[PDB]
């Protein structure tokens, strides 16, 4: 019943990374719908669209990769639904922004947690694995979106609408 | 509150078409939990594990399409939950495919429905939208995925693990 | 007497890096007995002998690799004998392919303890070349035998000989 | 007053980056001081003073890749003066030599402490950032001085001039 | 004990060029200062950050040139402590602007003196190594930042954070 | 039993056969312990370092023909453990360079006695493997080794650290 290659993989550890791989899509799901909020006709910032979807594609490959790594280890994935995201309507391009950051400081804060069981498991390639390809990547995506809501807020987002225009234009194209 | 943009698209269209985009979004996620059940170290059939990670990737297209559609009429997007797979362990490459075409019917009977409820609302734009880009698709999707059924129960699957095997060198490969 | 570079390198790293170095070059000596039983004219698998030949080299670079570390830290390669390997005959691939996993699987529990005296002798230089180019590169490589194994044992090996030539045609060549 | 970015990054490790980025200026200017002795009229080792040219720039760089990092993590950088070298003539290419060698004892010392301290507060991108991009570096960087410090005092210097001088062009040329 | 070298470079020609070397090292500090504000999360004007990146190098070299000026004419180096800057925090990008340019007028009015300096002790290498290599540099440097401020003052800074946004974007990007 | 290639291939040539085997494996190892005896960072000779890995690495070679031909003829290998070194410091170049020339003329003798067995037992195939792929090599190694041993004590070593490292770099660079 025990996989053939699983060696130092505990339970938890399995568990945890199947919690991570739910987080990771559901990150990518209110990318897609952020993205799509800003291609409406009544909104119209295409670079904030391409921003937002490419963020979704590239959470999609985070879960990927976490998939990948439990069979490599021989753990066992297990899928659970994909929440659909707590907003509908994301008001305007400095709200997104800041929602992006709330999401991307919950996804960081549950990689730092994982890294903690592997540390308590001894588990140092699962600890490298998370260091390697996940706690460097959302610093800088936190750094990011800092520098980009910082921007907004400066140049008189929400209430100038020629403000988002202009990032838009200038940062996000 | 109505869209600028909006002409001659019924609100029943509209909830149509966000069903069927969290249903190509549920396929994404079928077809995703395949992928990495032929990836395990005690399946292990790589060009498997492409070939359904490749169609994973195109729902999700699908679905993209859809909803930059519902934008461009001037609907409003609503997301539900993508619920997880029916199965966790797929049992061979010919279940699997077998599993793909019924779901694949699945997703063509829906497109039926939305083409008869867009004629019946005489909306000539969504017809041919769906004509154009989803009806021809899952007809080629069912025919490829009947095809890989037949080759592979002719080998001898699923009993003979060769005929798996050189199936996924020969036709994936 | 000691090393003018030395520095946070305690003895007993220094003395499991020069059993490591022993086990990398036992491996590589048990790899290349392996690749020449495949050789001979009663087997005669060329692509399993050259799979062999290339990890048997792929093992002497780990132990050079861990030679010029235990220089770079001011330590002192000490050479044991290489022993033989435990078998001059490996009786069919599907075999030799079960005994390379078990080997695998030892190299990596030997570098996990290795870890874990760096982890407690507080030297994170050693802790991270351990991470760095050992520990990804034997889950990788445990991953890979064990799908070669689940491959083998599916196609039918190791009864039937066309399995193992098939198995060295598509999979090895 | 916290920094929008900032998650698990504690006051002890933010000051004591900021000594880390101060004690990498100084060891720029300790370099650069010894460059510039080399190409005294009275000394004239081209090679030296373009090898220790080069370690003060790459020095500058270590400090102002502690200062990105500072940032990134939403701590503050405070600067301090950068006192100036311990020596304002360096002897001869071997003492210098013997000076770098200790001076980066000294910073490999100070990284070894930050480490510890990061993995007291239980900071692992804090640890990985400083595995990966200065653990080992300065180990490559003591063991190329220590490699330095014996090809000159085996060929005979300080005493021997002739030494130097080949040296300077047949290793640092 | 006069190096072989020496001609006509008076001693406190030697001494002024000293004092030079630790304002050009200051001015470099300063910049660099400046630029690592500009990059922090709540700041985040990543082309004036270059801009002041650029300015912090560009002064080094200026040092490194007096240096390679004093052992030209066999004078000898002697290096003091460099001083903190005196901000931590500079406020906005029109404030440093404003600060840069005072900085730009002190190490002008240095070069000056230390021009008058040269003429009196009748040494016309010096001069025109002063009038060739620093003096229309500055005039340069000092019109650019006067042009600087005058543009962020018109467009509405430091009140119109859109004005230090499309500055960083059209003049310094 | 016999293999169904074997012609003409007596048992005593093949026992030869596997003690060269073992020998040329033997030498690999001793020339992989002096390339890194080299590379101590109180020994510094980077080149003398790089020619022992490459005569280790064409030992490895050797000893993998030498496995090749016994299965072409239809013989068994056998190995045996590989002994360690007989020293761990090689004390100078010059000593590393004269315990090389002994080595490679025990090997010489070894295959001087196997072609001897060889045209005992009329089997011409295995004089001429040997004469065509062995003994002249072994000739133009001992004629180099002794070439270098000349070198390095007319240049005045072992006692001189100039000639090793002159030697270093104009013949072994
Ligand atoms: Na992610
Ligand atoms: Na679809
Ligand atoms: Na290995
Ligand atoms: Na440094
Ligand atoms: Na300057
Ligand atoms: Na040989």
């Amino acid at each position: 019943s025990t996989s053939q290659v699983r060696q130092n993989y505990h339970q938890d550890s399995e568990a945890a990374i199947n919690r991570q791989i739910n987080l990771e899509l559901y990150a990518s799901y209110v990318y897609l719908s952020m993205s799509y909020y800003f291609d409406r006709d009544d909104v119209a910032l295409k670079n904030f669209a391409k921003y937002f979807l490419h963020q979704s594609h590239e959470e999609r490959e985070h879960a990927e990769k976490l998939m990948k790594l439990q069979n490599q280890r021989g753990g066992r994935i297990f899928l659970q639904d994909i929440q659909k995201p707590d907003c509908d309507d994301w008001e305007s391009g400095l709200n997104a922004m800041e929602c992006a950051l709330h999401l991307e400081k919950n996804v960081n804060q549950s990689l730092l947690e994982l890294h903690k069981l592997a540390t308590d498991k001894n588990d140092p390639h699962l600890c490298d694995f998370i260091e390697t390809h996940y706690l460097n990547e959302q610093v800088k995506a936190i750094k990011e979106l800092g520098d980009h809501v910082t921007n907004l807020r400066k140049m008189g987002a929400p209430e100038s609408g020629l403000a988002e225009y202009l990032f838009d234009k200038h940062t996000l194209g």
